[PDB]
């Protein structure tokens, strides 16, 4: 099969499935922190599905399971940018918050021994990861994406800063959204304090992501 | 190092030995190099050399990027992408970076030089399409004489009509370039460890004689 940093995978005849563990990346392990992420994925996969957005989730199955298609993973990370943040201001500078004229998108190779080099789409070219076209498929799916997303939570007055994707090919070559949609590869924030903020996650890291999940269980039940 | 000072119309960048004597080299290589790039069609900086390591050039505002040309996978390319060191790009590799010490010089794709208010796309696109012919047309350049041009770094600038120019220098320090069929030594870069300007005087004189010295 196979496991990942966070969670497993298991091909089991023509689906696959994909269980969440409760690990971390300070690592450490938040126990039914799994189960949370699972479902929010699930939750934030379903809503862009039958909006048309082609993503791996078949369906949830509790408490941290899902049932996926099969995809031939890009060894990528997409990585689409709102608002000044992370790795963004260490390397360009700006003010931490600060919103973006636009949405950008970048691409990493995931590759954590050289750790993850970002790459242009010539890169991906000469190194055979990905075409030009699938290249320019992945940002635009990524920022469809991330405004529909950006959408979504907007209707509880919070706000995405940025958010991490993964792209795959299904049996028919389609781009699909693989991976997950958790606090674990987004940073999103409360409509317009860091200490504040960082003294509940210190207390207990869990609990922004009972927050996201109540969150995303909320605007669904709408 | 070397110190830009203009002189009204025009300017005068006088290239420093900065503890050697390697500007009347290296002011003199960007010359021949960068005089045949200009009868190739390419717009450069170049007035004309005022030896032994000044250039009357003209003035430019220029862009705060190194902007890089791979031909082959070498330094940073493979420590980072992994891949054989010399093996040959399929097309000539372009890639962009910031000129800001403090943070690394991190790199930057188009998106990012237009987003972060350093170039437009327009610009960006065509300082790439500038860079991978003079890397070609210098590519062929030291063909002639049997060496392999690996990588090179250039920098641009805007002149008072706001195109593209190329600018800075061309020269040992910019570009690494090897004799094909060269097979590593010990002793040798040992030895010779002791004469930094041995390279640059080579290369100057293969620009001498490939100039039709």
């Amino acid at each position: 099969n196979y496991e990942g940093k966070t969670k497993i995978v298991k091909v089991t005849g023509d689906y696959a499935l994909l269980e969440f563990k409760d690990d971390i990346t300070k690592h450490d392990v938040l126990t039914g922190k799994g189960s949370i992420c699972a479902e929010t994925t699930a939750i934030l996969m379903k809503y862009l599905s039958e909006k048309g957005i082609k993503t791996h989730l078949v369906e949830y199955i509790p408490p941290r399971t899902l049932k996926v298609i099969p995809l031939k993973m890009f060894p990528l990370e997409v990585v689409v940018r709102l608002k000044k943040a992370g790795s963004f201001v260490r390397r360009y500078g700006g003010a931490e918050g600060e919103d973006l004229p636009v949405p950008l998108v970048e691409f990493f190779i995931k590759d954590d021994e050289r750790h993850d080099p970002m790459v242009c789409v010539d890169h991906l070219e000469i190194l055979g990861i990905a075409t030009k076209k699938q290249a320019e498929k992945m940002k635009e799916a990524a920022v469809k994406i991330t405004l529909a997303l950006k959408e979504f939570f907007e209707r509880a007055n919070f706000e995405l800063w940025d958010i991490k994707y993964e792209f795959g090919l299904d049996k028919d070559g389609n781009v699909v959204l693989g991976d997950e949609i958790s606090p674990d590869t987004f940073r999103l924030r409360k409509k317009g304090f860091d200490k504040d903020v960082y003294r509940r996650d210190l207390g207990d890291p869990l609990k922004k992501y009972r927050e996201v999940l109540e969150l995303c269980r909320s605007l669904n039940s709408q």
